[PDB]
């Protein structure tokens, strides 16, 4: 059993470009955006002590930077100075054209128009004629092929002007919903999209597919997949189940995984009728009772170049602030792949250098044995 060992008695091969990686505790990634600001110079300490391997979310800074690739140019720039080796990336949706950054700056009710040459790449509605949106945020055709390579264009273009790593894409599905008819060629269009970049983006750059390790299309293409855990049925234990032997494949395949949860997912009764920062601290109880739990799973399944991100969202103030002294206890090399306790149960056990782990995914329960 070596740092580098599968679960299944393989070796991982790590690429050169790819983050640094160590079992001495819990591998952690943070991911985190602040509309309001940049980070101080304390939080960058605090995450940066944290995590060897981060991303900047839709809207960092944009409010006082202008520009969210403005924003995360900054903190790829002080995460860097400070620590050479952290990996940062970038952000950008495949889908909903969020209108924080230079490059989707347009996409608005009320600069559109004036850029017919960008309308174009939109679903329409059929029976209105107007654009499809929620909550005005307008959304992008996969299938149509100047946007596919006005999009990899533009990926690449605030990978390269923010100096980061790589980038984290999110949304696969090409809103496959609004054209059930053509599913086959929305999937083959989005992992005909993500191959272009993978190949647009400078080679030492990391690609990472939100909940693409099952996306059959955009696998090839990708270094890093994201298990994001955003509703019921992710978090079901057949799913856990699933996820498991993912990882698994990810780790078999070159890649790496990312294990995210946030608990505001579970839509646990404590949170009910909350708003504002009684909300807020209900949802850091909660994340504090239940990081036990959510640890196991992670290292129920943990391979190498996994990693763990946790909190109650995607901000800088749900999650990478919080003190969670247990992910930064002594983990040490897996002892091989778990083990299902016995046949049909929901309990299952794996031990490292340095701990002793059960959980039971059907009741929701763990303990993690410290040594």
């Amino acid at each position: 059993k070596i740092d580098f060992y599968v679960s299944d008695g393989s070796k991982f091969i790590s690429q050169d470009f790819y983050p640094k990686f160590s079992w001495e505790s819990t591998p952690e990634y943070a991911m985190f955006g602040n509309g309001a600001s940049l980070l101080t110079p304390k939080e960058v300490e605090k995450i940066a002590a944290k995590t060897d391997f981060i991303c900047i979310e839709k809207n960092h800074a944009y409010r006082t930077l202008e520009f969210a690739e403005i924003g995360a140019r900054e903190e790829i720039k002080n995460f860097k100075a400070i620590k050479p080796e952290i990996k940062a990336l970038y952000y950008f949706n495949s889908a909903y054209a969020w209108p924080f950054t230079s490059y989707n700056k347009n996409f608005k009710k009320n600069k559109i128009d004036d850029y017919p040459e960008l309308k174009k790449f939109i679903l329409v509605d059929k029976t209105t004629g107007e654009l499809q949106h929620r909550n005005n945020t307008l959304c992008f055709d996969v299938l149509n092929p100047e946007f596919r390579t006005w999009w990899v264009k533009t990926v690449a273009q605030g990978v390269k002007d923010s100096g980061a790593d790589g980038v984290f894409i999110d949304q696969m599905h090409g809103f496959v919903w609004l054209r059930s008819s053509q599913k086959e060629e929305v999937e083959k269009a989005m992992g005909e999209m993500m191959a272009n970049l993978k190949a647009a983006i400078g080679t030492n750059k990391i690609l990472l597919g939100n909940n693409a390790s099952s996306v059959k299309d955009v696998f090839p293409a990708i270094d890093a997949a994201m298990f994001e855990h955003y509703n019921n049925k992710k978090l079901s234990k057949e799913n856990l189940l699933k996820e498991w032997g993912d990882m698994l494949a990810n780790a078999k395949a070159g890649k790496m995984s990312i294990f995210r949860i946030g608990v505001e997912a579970e839509k646990e009764e404590a949170s009910q009728t909350l708003i504002k920062g009684s909300r807020g601290e209900s949802l850091e109880e909660l994340s504090k009772e239940r990081l036990e739990y959510y640890q196991a799973c992670f290292l129920i399944g943990a391979q190498p170049y996994s990693y763990f991100q946790y909190g109650w969202g995607w901000r800088l103030d749900t999650g990478p602030l919080v003190d969670y002294p247990e992910l930064q206890k002594p983990l040490g090399a897996p002892k091989g792949a778990y083990k299902r306790l016995h046949e049909n149960g929901w309990e299952f056990t794996r031990e490292f250098e340095h701990a002793s782990v059960w959980v039971d995914t059907e009741k929701k329960e763990a303990k993690i044995e410290w040594k």
